[PDB]
């Protein structure tokens, strides 16, 4: 009784955000203590990618507000496991954080180009609000991270952009 | 001369929501006070909807703000007296609140697909910053605000809502 | 069960005084918002008559709570929009100001010599305490207000009238 | 040789008036001490109707200043000892303080009656300041608390008027 | 164009009323300075005189500012001379302010009654509230005074009650 | 390896908006200078333009960021010195001020259809954040200032302007 | 009527080195968004040249204000886009900005000679005060950057030398 103007496409679109923030937010845990590995040992990387954990956990705690505030019923899924058990170099993980985030950003588009297609003109600039921009720093960050990361190159170069910089 | 892509149908759509806006600012000065009445007595529901009457006449004020900025003209129109003298109890007159939110709200909706097509951005962004999440907000507080009150029951539960909730 | 004497002639009196008074808010943030157009620009007028609409809006809220306190019953009815869509002038504004405050304290003594022909000692006593010195304070301000604008004539004089003095 | 004005007629009416504030006083810390009784143990009316006590005995001590300041006598009368010994449910009395307080506006306007007949304008300004209103305030805080005793209903409902809003 | 329910006759009084306050004032700054003299030499009735007169040129101020308010005009009139040059003793001069505030009291009176008959209400609230209550407060303060003069008597007594009560 | 879904007309529309807040900045540069001339002399004109030369500044600042945030890359053309070399009255200055923004107004909404066309959903919320509604707001600012002006005319009207609103 | 020693020829160059410490001004921001730039994303080389186009900004104001001191006009031309539209490495943007700077210093001393033969005293010590000694030290701070640039190398140490030594 307090749905209104909220289509049912538009409905399972937010649930499969949901679970796509989810699971960014499993990945980056993932990369957080692949980086607390004595083998790895990059304590900033670590921190950094804590932190990615639980802002992403937040948007999927946003989407999950919104599903409801809209009359919307929150329907979730599994959580698939990180793609791979470990994540390279810095500049690997770092690569692989873009291409997640990227991917996210598409999904987001593709879920903001279908509100606008229901003429969910809130739902529309809700996304905006909250994620596009969002979305769009976050790739411009890690856009400017990799080429930093190439910059100083392996060994002592990683140390120091892992402690200087990343946390 | 400071008119600049504001067309006449928009112009006159602010105008009947200003109206709009001040209906919805009566209604609820009517439900406050009728709260304040010793047949009723429930102190929470009166501070609560006198500040609710705040708010929509700030809502309104906001309009004729925003048509004096666009170059648009102000045209008052007389503010209907509220559909009811008395409001029930505490739930009915929450009820009654949420209808006529959604009513403010399909308003607001038609008011900005009206100025998509005349393709005024500047007006969308204006009424999807300062209204439509607002109604949304608004419209889902409602909607928990009977569930509640559905739970809590007549009697001291009423007055319980009132009192700990409600203002 | 609280009503004491006081008669239903009254109780109708103060629901038409209420009325009278939310008119009055109304003709003022017309006013307000008059003066807020790019074609007018007196954000001193715009100030102040907001202002007073607001506290006519107050003015309304007592009666109510007035109304109810005596054990009536409050009726509303349709709040007319303003005798005007403009205000001409600064000192054409503040001159139908001190008409809308004169016929106010008029009805407002036409209630009170009512009040009294009742036997209601506490009711002239209500409205000798909020509104009738009031009203005789403001009448006397708005007349200062005309003679202070006949006195520094039309153009520079109307601006710093405007800034210096209304807000 | 200072009395001025001051009706012998008056004079009597406030000393009758007194008495009438001091039976009310006596009344109410009857209701204050047998809800402090172990059968009843309702600490927040007992706070309630204590205080109300020292209000009505403070009220006495008001006209008998005044009988003092326009040159009359203060002539004592005994205190009739109030009319129940025990008074029954919270609402029982609430309902009970209200029909005393009803008896009291009751005399007081018939004062005020008998003063302008006897043209002492400063006698009815005094009555309307000092009581006048405040028994107007005193029956709608009555009235109130009666809707909202029957509202929350007896056994639960009773303990958390008590608690909550009495005291 | 401020001028309403403001009869000519009342304007008039308002006028004596203002010469009479001015009269007062007058006498008092008289008592004032006879006590200031050698052969008098009571400093605490000089200080106390001396607000006396203060106080009762206040009074004429504001029935002045009365007049601007309803929108009478201000007709002034020489002060008379008061009635003695000097005032004997302590006691005396009391019973001559006594004898004076009595006066003037009979005139506030004599003006409530007469804009009451012109239904004047603001006029009758204005003096209820400035004056009568006033009056009264200090015939009861004067009668005390003249009390307490004869009980301490003559001589030691004089001094004492002019520095430990009179200032 | 950042771009995504960024349009390279977009792109070039960027930098060609980047461009036109250089030539309004440039423009209030010169402006603000011209009233520092002694033959002018205008010193709140002078802060003011000077202020607004700035804001621009920053404009054109925010597009580069912008440009760099998206994968786009910045390319820069002539800055065109201003249209005047003197600008007349203060009330000439404000008008082509306004001619100025309602340009640049223009624009930034070709700006937003273009991207629109292409689906670039966070530029369109991204001019509308930083740009759309503030053009507006500029532009009643500077309709007022015309009006204002006006009204105060030539000579002391427009160095008490000057003085006293504009810086 | 205030121009007093001041030549045609020193007012004319002193237009032409507003336009070229504007140019400067242009060059700097350019340079300053290149290191934006997610292929550079050199933070601390964005920072050092960003500060250094509003300083030369400044400069252009200073200039134009001196005009307006000595009673000349400014006019202002076309400013210039850069030279590059990108900078390569951060010290090949350095030794680009030295060179700058030296040219206007060269074009600083060429004004001051110039001056100094039409017996401009005033004007030749303005330059020294408020040019020529902050060009030294800039050519000083540029040639010492470069050193360190050159010694640090290519890759970790140009990251270190941004990050650390400029912003």
């Amino acid at each position: 009784t307090i749905r209104q103007n909220y289509n049912e496409t538009s409905e399972a679109g937010v649930n499969k955000q949901i679970n796509l923030e989810l699971y960014a937010s499993y990945t980056y845990l993932s990369m957080a203590f692949y980086f607390d590995n004595t083998t790895v040992a990059l304590p900033g990387a670590h921190k950094y990618f804590k932190k990615a954990s639980d802002e992403e956990r937040e948007h999927a705690m946003l989407l999950m507000k919104f599903q409801n505030q809209r009359g919307g019923t929150i329907v979730l899924q599994d959580i698939k496991k990180p793609e791979n058990d470990s994540w390279g170099s810095l500049k690997d993980a770092v690569q692989a954080a873009l291409a997640l985030e990227k991917h996210v950003n598409q999904s987001l588009l593709d879920l903001h180009k279908l509100a606008d297609s229901k003429g969910d003109a809130q739902m529309c600039d809700w996304i905006e609000t909250h994620f596009l921009t969002e979305q769009v720093e976050a790739i411009k960050e890690l856009g400017d991270h990799i080429t930093q990361l190439t910059r100083v190159g392996h060994g002592l170069g990683e140390y120091t952009y892992d402690k200087e910089n990343l946390g």
